[PDB]
């Protein structure tokens, strides 16, 4: 019940929000049916329209104008955002030369530059060049500020999982707004973007920037407008906010437009209707930098252009049909579109099995637009899966393509022409950042980086203490001319040993055999060396990874490689190795096929076993130092070490041999020399965090032997490629990936044929950040290197996403 009797006067954009049933006069009280009866006529004026003319200038004062031409309109804070421009001679703000903001220029009773966060729906990254010719004021900014060629979004790339991981820097799993569209079956309650179940507060968890500022005593505008209030009413209402006295004024404000997504939608990213909505944008853009300008704020306000997502071609004729696959087609709910969640249409149906779901899915149709997923099998990079929101089946969309249920849904609901939600990583899909202001470089281009890692720069930007978030609180740094935040690495937690040689070889009883007997004082040294770490600066260049939580392990040293040997998890945390551009690639002997060696540095109790593996019919094993690429006959002799061995399903060892046999070197090749770090990966509750020992959920058969859910690689060069990995004076290039441990391959449609054909596209859709490496090992790479800290965690953020230009 709202008692809508009560009145706006004076209350117009209120910042705190009265409660039922006294009626509301804040920027959202549209949207809950909720605004007092004169809610209109006061705070929604348009008496006049929105620019001064030259008639209009030194006029009477009157209170039913939108906004003032007035003398007294500057004081008040309500002119119209040309005044200066049509009564006192002054300039656009988009016609002044850019001139760089070195210190913070604001008026008397500013405590911190004002932040000014401009949110643009379904602004796709290349609208910055495409557009440029009808966007001055955006130009300027972007020209003038800081700016990167594009701002990676999160997975789904939906207008409220986005928009809400900007306020939180959270993962949607985190945050809990996983779609525009949600069931959540604790409360047995639906998220639609229709309707009032999408206001409860139990839908937006971690804690958004307007919450952070407020419990840290800085003031906050309200992010959120109802979009019946015209654009040149926010920007004034924005205005008349940073006109307010110094204990009432906010520090923080967000612009929200609908465009250009809700033309973007109806005419495709490039129809040549969307130019007018890119006009309009800048248009706005032009009112507020005059409007600051005006009011002495223009060197003064940090000023954030970005947007939640892209914008991707999609029409009716490209839709998939569940229909088309599914004998069982109304036992289904399907949240549908440009991703695809499934779960039973009822709890009771005890038929309903995913696993038949699934396989009638995959691979069923040669050009197949849609790719079938149990939500912990899809690629790590995406962190799409530790929330009950999202249903156990997924179906990734190819881009430009829709899935439906049934075709009645699609016609009985062409009229789109764009859509977006697809894939993180899709180029169409990409938006923009733009930081311009005292606290942002001049005329700074900056790499493409992700928008979780915002929400701490908001918090530099405000010298607020950022809640826990999934940003790596440092990386954007170079963003920054000041308020830098300047971390120290994390403390190591667990030592190494450093075991030497403790057993005799028949002390090992694990059903190993290697033809290995065959038998010097010159050589004999040299081999000691080795194993006491003499090569050790080659093969690990960047300092060994720090062990950041309690376990038992070893550092293992040998010829061509270097380990964290896990006493608990029978194999290594991490195996590092360089390969030089020369280095060559040799076969397994005959003679060491099936070769395993005792490792007399390690207890035959801390030790695999080969018997567990001949009776496992479905585990077989690799190594992680791969023997094809051992710098001689006599070191390879270390590859075969039980200590290098990790299980794995025959299926997986097929990507595997092709990584290891084809790739690496073709890598060196490319990069001149390249440094692999490898190892497995434990992620049975896919939180996208380390298991601890009692998560494992599956073992080599018999044995304690446990089994990875992903094994990863990191695979650094230099950046500068005319100097070889082992001799860089500069910064690092990074590619990384955590492959899936799959007992099929399923998920690769032309995996009957050469590996040639499908490893390679496999490992680009598995592409990592070694950051997400770091969450799923309590490893920190990278210890040891002359780069500034900020630069490494730069480095440890990128992701290698194969995409073109
Ligand atoms: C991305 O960044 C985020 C933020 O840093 C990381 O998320 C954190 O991960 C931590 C580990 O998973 C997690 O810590 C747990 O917190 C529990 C208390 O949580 C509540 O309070 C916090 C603080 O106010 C709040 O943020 C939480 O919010 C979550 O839950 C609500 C639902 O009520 C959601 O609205 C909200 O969206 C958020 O959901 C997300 O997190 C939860 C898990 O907390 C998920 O289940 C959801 O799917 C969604 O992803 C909560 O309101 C605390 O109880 C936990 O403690 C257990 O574990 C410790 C181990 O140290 C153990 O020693 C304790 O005894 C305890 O065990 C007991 O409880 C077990 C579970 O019931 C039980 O099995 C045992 O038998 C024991 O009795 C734990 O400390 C932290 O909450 C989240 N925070 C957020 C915001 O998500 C995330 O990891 C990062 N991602 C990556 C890849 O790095
Ligand atoms: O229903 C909507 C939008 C609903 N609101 C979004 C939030 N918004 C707003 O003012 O957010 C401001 C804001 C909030 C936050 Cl958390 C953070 C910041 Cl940086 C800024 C008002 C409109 C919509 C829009 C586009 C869509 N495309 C599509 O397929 O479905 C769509 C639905
Ligand atoms: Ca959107
Ligand atoms: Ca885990
Ligand atoms: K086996
Ligand atoms: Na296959
Ligand atoms: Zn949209």
């Amino acid at each position: 019940w709202t008692a809508t009797s009560g009145s706006c006067k004076g209350r117009c954009f209120e910042l705190q929000e009265v409660g039922p049933p006294d009626c509301r006069c804040d920027n959202l009280c549209k949207s809950y049916s909720s605004c007092c009866h004169d809610f209109d006529e006061l705070c929604l004026k348009t008496a006049r329209g929105w620019e001064c003319t030259k008639d209009r200038c030194g006029e009477v004062r009157n209170e039913e104008n939108a906004c003032h031409c007035s003398e007294d309109c500057l004081s008040r804070g309500d002119c119209c955002t040309n005044y200066q421009v049509v009564c006192k001679g002054e300039s656009h703000w988009v016609d002044d030369d850019c001139e760089e903001i070195k210190v913070p220029e604001c008026p008397a009773g500013f405590v911190r530059p004002p932040l000014i966060i401009f949110s643009v729906d379904g602004f796709r990254a290349s609208y910055m060049k495409k557009g440029s010719k009808v966007m001055p004021n955006i130009e300027k900014l972007r020209s003038c500020g800081t700016h990167a060629p594009y701002m990676r979004p999160v997975y789904p790339t939906k207008t409220f999982p986005n928009l809400y991981t900007l306020a939180t820097g959270l993962y949607p799993e985190s945050h809990g707004i996983v779609g525009n569209s949600m069931y959540d079956p604790v409360f047995d309650a639906s998220f639609h973007l229709r309707g009032r179940e999408k206001f409860n507060h139990r839908w937006w968890g971690g804690q958004p920037l307007w919450i952070t500022a407020t419990k840290q005593g800085v003031r906050a505008g309200t992010f959120f407008w109802s979009v019946s209030i015209p654009h040149e009413r926010r920007i004034l209402t924005i205005l008349q906010w940073l006109s307010l006295p110094d204990n009432e004024r906010p520090s923080v404000y967000a612009f929200y437009s609908e465009q250009p997504d809700f033309s973007g939608h109806k005419y495709g990213p490039f129809g040549p209707e969307m130019t007018n909505p890119l006009r309009e944008i800048d248009k706005t853009v032009g009112q507020l930098m005059d409007g600051l300008k005006q009011l002495r704020l223009h060197r003064c306000v940090n000023v954030i252009f970005v947007g939640d997502h892209g914008m991707e071609d999609v029409t009716c004729d490209r839709t998939e049909f569940l229909s088309n696959y599914l004998t069982n087609v109304d036992d289904i709910t399907l949240v549908p579109g440009t991703l695809g969640r499934i779960r039973a249409k009822s709890i009771n149906n005890s038929k309903y099995d995913p696993k038949t779901i699934i396989a009638a899915l995959t691979c069923k149709k040669p050009d197949q637009h849609f790719k079938p997923y149990m939500k912990q099998h899809l690629p790590k990079r995406l962190h799409y899966a530790n929330n009950r929101r999202i249903e156990d089946i997924h179906l990734l969309v190819d881009r430009r393509w829709h899935v439906a249920r049934k075709p009645l849904d699609v016609y009985k609901k062409c009229f789109f022409q764009g859509d977006h939600g697809f894939d993180n990583k899709v180029n169409s899909m990409q938006t923009v950042f733009v930081g311009y202001g005292p606290t942002f470089k001049y005329r700074t281009k900056v790499p493409p980086f992700e928008n979780i890692e915002l929400y701490n720069v908001m918090c530099d930007l405000l010298g607020l203490k950022p809640a826990p978030n999934n940003g790596t609180h440092g990386s954007l740094n170079h963003l920054l001319r000041t308020n830098t935040f300047r971390p120290t690495m994390p403390d190591e937690v667990s030592r190494p040993n450093y075991p030497g040689i403790m057993y005799l070889q028949s002390e090992f009883d694990l059903g190993c055999t290697c033809d290995d007997k065959v038998e010097n004082k010159l050589e004999e040294l040299n081999k000691r060396l080795h194993t006491k770490g003499s090569t050790k600066e080659r093969h690990l260049l960047y300092g060994r990874p720090a062990v950041l939580y309690r376990t038992s392990y070893d550092i293992l040293y040998h010829t061509d490689f270097e380990s964290g040997y896990s006493e608990i998890f029978l194999m290594p945390l991490w195996t590092s190795y360089t390969i030089s551009k020369q280095a060559e690639v040799s076969s397994i002997p005959e003679h060491l096929t099936n070769c395993v060696r005792p490792d007399v540095r390690v207890s035959p109790g801390f030790s695999q076993n080969c018997l567990a593996y001949k009776n496992d019919k479905q585990m077989s094993y690799g190594f992680l130092f791969p023997p094809y690429l051992s710098s001689s006959p006599e070191a390879k002799y270390d590859a075969f070490l039980v200590t290098n061995m990790v299980p794995m399903y025959p299926a997986f060892k097929r990507v595997w041999a092709y990584f290891q046999r084809v790739l690496v070197k073709k890598y060196a090749s490319e990069r001149n020399g390249v440094n692999v770090i490898s190892g497995p990966i434990f992620d049975y509750n896919y939180d996208g965090l380390r298991d601890t020992e009692d998560e494992i959920k599956q073992y080599v058969e018999g044995s304690s032997i446990p089994v990875p859910t992903h094994y990863y690689s990191i695979i650094t060069s230099c950046l500068d490629f005319t100097q070889p990995a082992d001799k860089c004076d500069g910064p690092l290039s990074v590619s990384s990936f955590i492959l899936p441990h799959r007992p099929d391959n399923d998920e690769s449609c032309n995996s009957s044929e050469d590996e040639s054909k499908w490893v390679e596209e496999l490992m680009k859709m598995h592409t990592a950040r070694v950051r997400d490496i770091e969450h799923l090992t309590g490893l920190d790479f990278y210890r040891k290197t002359s780069r500034s800290y900020s630069e490494i965690l730069t480095l440890k953020t990128y992701l290698h996403t194969y995409e073109s230009e």
